[PDB]
């Protein structure tokens, strides 16, 4: 079994903190005082993608594939997802990612981010939301959008859906809200990126008269990066979701070390709050280390991109299977995967604003406190 | 200038006739007048079992490595971004009868003319201010946006439904029944052919949906649409074609086409000529004309997808420019392109259907001329 295991890193625009968390988590793997948990040296090479254009992406992936990495950590967006997942599946190279989980059932993709739709549907049912507005963009896929479409037909809900992903004019959010007032709409599910949630919420405040009596359910695991003090002042209910529990001592002890790190060597660790995607990045390194320690224990053997007679990687299958079978405790709770690399047996914490109102998991569904 | 010019062929699922038309058109270029055939035209074909990005990239690059001077092929909504991206980065001209793209890209010659101008003209000519618009997204969003914009700005009552994902024929019935409750008699259907046939079968089976109804079928594959059962009930049907049967070039092509052996050229005897096989024929005319042009200008023409050194600014530019500047007569009328490889100065024939008369023609300057 090798002395060194090398992994790839594919990073996008605006993943600076995650890059830092990645470098730091690897360093924690390598400086562990316990020799049993560190039987090989963990090493890496990183590429940054200026864009998600298909050529740029393929070039980057193949340069790393050619170096001989044993797995690849990285990010995709709506534009690059299909290229990365397709090359990984064809070349048997496991891609570990904290990006949004895919719609399709693919091989060789470990999705660190749990799905939200189960929790969202449970809370729609628990709050009895049978008439509501659903503002969405497509940047985290279509998974939630379709679950909501299907449930609306099946339950006879009046959902007014509006696709806000392309709006560059903040005045146009106002025109949408004013329209929804004419229909008496007080309940809003907002399935957007964080920055767009903040934009939308600023318009709610500035426009005015849109707090007391209203309820915004924010379907995004980046709850703690959402600026929502101005909306709460008016009296609005807000429901949110998190997967990082701050009272968890593992998170606490990680944070303690994290905030001491130098601004040059590890940017966005002092000056910025910990994003949930940097927590998933930390947990990706736990999962990768655990899988390779497992392979060493099983005594499994491990060792050109655009070949026309493309030769499959023999050992890739064991690496995939090893990553999928890990059970580890991380900053995002219990971490396990099903056969399509999706998180299973996870917990989503539900926040009502500022108490934790309950938790959701796959078996119990939504359990409220009190 | 070389003895042989080689081209690539990228074919997808359900392009068997087009593959035959491609092989046949090349053969007609090569067996011609010595002046119109100063080099031998040669090709290598790959088939894409799927439109997954690796399968597509591997196919494109294998052909790029052989040293082809252009690539003929197809894309779909899934593969468009991969192909247009690799074409632009490697300066390799992609000639295609697939749907024209939304974005303005380089190195892509789009044989299929746009429909939206013609559709909007006929909506205005028939005075359609209240109608249903059933659509899928497989030919791009060009038509969908034109209709959204025109509905706002003309004060139309358009009821739009996106039917691209429906695999349950029962669900088309629920949609039509809903539109009866609003008194809707006029339907614009912007779908693939097979889905148009599905939809139309439901119209018949459901029944009482012909006499006072009007279906405008926004799809150039008009002659593959099964519409006899709908017409018998008395429904008006409007359609569009770009292949004119009275054109002697089409007639003489058909004459030869239907005599071709079933083994060597499948789907030429047993199946009607699809408009995409006509565009495939015209692609070979365009390619031959461009390379004859380059030989006449005395332009020089002669590795690998990973750009270790990379593609210099000046490579493939002559070939791009040559393909874009051709003016030729083909099975689909006058063929010219603008700077983004889009058809310009084209004509669309409009058909009204017992009855089956050509009701008029549409072009960019005159708009719809009714006869
Ligand atoms: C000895 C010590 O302090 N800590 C751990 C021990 O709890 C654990 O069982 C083992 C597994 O790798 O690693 C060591
Ligand atoms: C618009 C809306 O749903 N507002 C909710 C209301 O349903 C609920 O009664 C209350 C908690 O008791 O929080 C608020
Ligand atoms: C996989 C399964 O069926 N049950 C597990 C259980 O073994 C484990 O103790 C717990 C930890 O959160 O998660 C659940
Ligand atoms: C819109 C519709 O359903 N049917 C029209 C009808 O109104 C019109 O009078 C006729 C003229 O030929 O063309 C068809
Ligand atoms: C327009 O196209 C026609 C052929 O259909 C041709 O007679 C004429 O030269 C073209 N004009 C321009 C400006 O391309």
């Amino acid at each position: 079994f090798p002395n060194t295991i090398s992994i790839g890193g594919l990073f996008m625009r605006n993943t600076v903190q995650e890059h830092s968390a990645f470098r730091f988590a690897v360093q924690l793997y390598n400086t562990n005082q316990n020799t049993t948990e560190k039987p090989f040296h963990l090493n890496y090479h990183v590429d940054h993608l200026d864009s998600s254009n298909s050529f740029s992406v393929t070039n980057a992936f193949c340069s790393q594939f050619s170096r001989g990495v044993y797995a690849i950590f990285g990010f995709y967006d709506q534009m690059s997802m299909n290229t990365l997942t397709s090359f990984c599946g064809a070349l048997h190279t496991s891609f570990v990612t904290p990006s949004f989980p895919t719609d399709a059932d693919v091989q060789f993709v470990i999705q660190m981010r749990p799905a939200l739709k189960g929790a969202i549907l449970s809370l729609l049912s628990y709050y009895k939301w049978e008439k509501f507005v659903y503002l969405y963009d497509t940047e985290r896929g279509f998974s939630v959008l379709q679950a909501i479409m299907e449930a609306a037909v099946q339950n006879n809900w009046q959902v007014t859906a509006r696709s806000v992903g392309n709006i560059k004019d903040v005045q146009e959010f106002r025109r949408i809200i004013e329209e929804m007032d004419r229909r008496q709409e007080k309940r809003y599910l907002i399935d957007c990126e964080v920055e767009r949630i903040n934009t939308i919420l600023e318009q709610v405040v500035i426009l005015g008269k849109h707090s007391r009596g209203y309820h915004y359910m924010l379907a995004n695991l980046g709850f703690t990066d959402i600026l929502l003090e101005r909306v709460m002042h008016g009296g609005a209910n807000i429901t949110g979701f998190q997967i990082v529990n701050n009272e968890n001592p593992m998170v606490q002890q990680f944070i303690q070390r994290w905030v001491r790190l130098d601004e040059r060597e590890f940017p966005e660790a002092k000056n910025a709050p910990l994003k949930y995607t940097s927590a998933l990045t930390h947990d990706a390194i736990l999962v990768i280390a655990e899988a390779f320690r497992y392979l060493r224990r099983q005594r499994v053997d491990v060792s050109d991109c655009l070949a026309n007679p493309a030769v499959p990687w023999s050992q890739g299958i064991d690496i995939e299977r090893a990553l999928k079978m890990v059970q580890v405790q991380g900053m995002t709770g219990n971490i396990q995967f099903d056969t399509y690399g999706r998180r299973t047996n996870y917990t989503i914490d539900v926040y009502e604003m500022s108490r934790k109102a309950g938790y959701w998991n796959e078996y119990e569904r939504f359990v409220p406190f009190s």
